[PDB]
């Protein structure tokens, strides 16, 4: 089994290549992580399993999700080392992703009321909504267009929060720059219409995610950062004229970046929109690990290792039904069907701990 075939992943050896997507729960409740946080976590944990955390804010302003976890305050790290140390106990590798939603916020969101920050000043269409803290739906606001000199104060708080990551006792972090979110927004050459160093060019596009990825991997080292990426996806009206184009510009300055650094990423997270030749021509071209996402299965996911299409595989919607995927997909067990309408709620057991296991 292709999937159980141990894998080196840095300095983390890996006893199969099930991966946990970064998913928002919307359990921890007041950005705070909760207890049942860490039930859920240690439920799914497995020894040599790699984990990755729902998006984490890296700002008071990182937030367009109602009850999303942080990791900017004291109070963040001290719940989640309490956390990290479950999961460490099952033996599992746990990176946590650092979320900023750009312009995918709300002002109830926004403390002092205040539009969302991003690259532009567009609005993201009324065909898609946010999730309000009473349930209901919210129309996106339209966001500033920030300026050269907040982009590295953005820049400095991915740094800051993955020192408080490493602080709270996570193995590394990813950078979650995909689904149309802030590094998304600045990517997308259908959302950025910067006229400065940030904007037109693909090289401006990308220098955005470059900054950000270069100062996580000066703070806690490359083979501590993971990047997932988002080439083709039409979420939050996050499209691009050439995907694949943008892909591999991200993917030439990721290459850069390690051969500068002197030391490899931990590796490179690409989520499908679910041809084919877009995930195989990035992970061809990417010098390192490569994790695929996105509408994989059992058969799917070994196909994707055996033929050397990806490292790693990560599966999202079927690790929230499933507690023990991993050890469901070593013995083709079925696999439980997810209740979507409990996917953002807050109940800490009901839709997050309570499904049953083999
Ligand atoms: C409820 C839910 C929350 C998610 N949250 C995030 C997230 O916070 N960050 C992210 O990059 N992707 C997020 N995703 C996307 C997943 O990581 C993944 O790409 C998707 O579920 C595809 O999974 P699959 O391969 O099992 O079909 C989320 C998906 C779901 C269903």
């Amino acid at each position: 089994n292709p999937l159980f075939s141990p894998y080196k992943m840095g300095k983390f050896n890996l006893s199969h290549r099930v991966v946990l997507a970064p998913m928002t729960r919307c359990r921890a409740l007041n950005n705070i992580p909760q207890a049942a946080l860490g039930e859920y976590y240690e439920q799914r944990a497995t020894a040599g399993g790699f984990l990755i955390t729902e998006g984490t804010m890296i700002s008071p302003t990182s937030a367009g999700f109602p009850h999303v976890p942080g990791i900017f305050t004291k109070e963040q790290v001290r719940e989640w080392k309490k956390i990290v140390d479950v999961v460490h106990a099952k033996g599992a590798v746990i990176f946590c992703q650092l979320w900023h939603v750009g312009r995918a916020s709300h002002e109830v969101y926004q403390p002092a009321g205040a539009a969302p920050i991003s690259s532009t000043e567009k609005p993201i269409s009324n065909r898609w909504r946010i999730l309000m803290p009473d349930g209901t739906h919210g129309i996106y606001p339209k966001p500033r267009a920030i300026g050269t000199y907040e982009i590295s104060q953005v820049v400095e708080d991915y740094r800051r929060s993955a020192l408080n990551a490493i602080e709270a006792g996570f193995d590394g972090i990813e950078i979650h720059g995909a689904h149309g979110y802030l590094i998304d927004q600045f990517l997308k050459d259908g959302i950025n219409d910067r006229t400065d160093e940030y904007g037109g060019s693909l090289a401006n596009r990308c220098k955005f995610i470059t900054q950000v990825v270069q100062a996580v991997v000066s703070a806690i080292g490359a083979d501590r950062v993971g990047v997932r990426v988002s080439p083709a996806i039409d979420h939050l009206d996050a499209m691009d004229s050439n995907p694949l184009s943008l892909g591999l510009a991200v993917v030439e300055r990721l290459n850069k970046i390690q051969l500068h650094s002197g030391s490899k990423l931990a590796y490179l997270h690409v989520t499908q929109p679910d041809e084919a030749r877009l995930m195989r021509t990035l992970r061809n071209a990417y010098q390192g690990t490569f994790i695929c996402s996105g509408g994989y299965t059992r058969e799917l996911g070994i196909e994707a290792v055996a033929q050397g299409d990806a490292d790693l595989v990560s599966y999202g919607r079927l690790f929230i039904s499933n507690p023990d995927l991993v050890m469901r997909i070593k013995l083709n067990a079925p696999l439980n069907k997810y209740n979507r309408k409990t996917f953002y709620t807050q109940d800490p057991v009901v839709g997050y701990t309570d499904y049953p296991f083999l």
